[PDB]
């Protein structure tokens, strides 16, 4: 199986990189 | 039976995001 | 072996830090 | 032991978050 936690994060991750250049583009 | 430093990391990457977001808006 | 999912955390990390530095100077 | 792959993972999000924050400090 994969570990829920590390998933969690990568989703946190993932969507704050998105969301700041985003943001800055 | 959940890994603390993967703990650590959720709750540092998801206060990060929170911060940066509340002081975006 | 090395678990993926954690690779992954920390390139998405590194990458959004990286990033960050270099935007901001 | 502990993963190492997992405590960089914190080292580089505690580190961005000091950062981002005594930046905008
Ligand atoms: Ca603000
Ligand atoms: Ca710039
Ligand atoms: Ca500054």
């Amino acid at each position: 199986s994969s570990d829920p936690l590390v998933v969690a994060a990568n989703i946190i991750g993932i969507l704050h990189l998105i969301l700041w250049i985003l943001d800055r583009l």
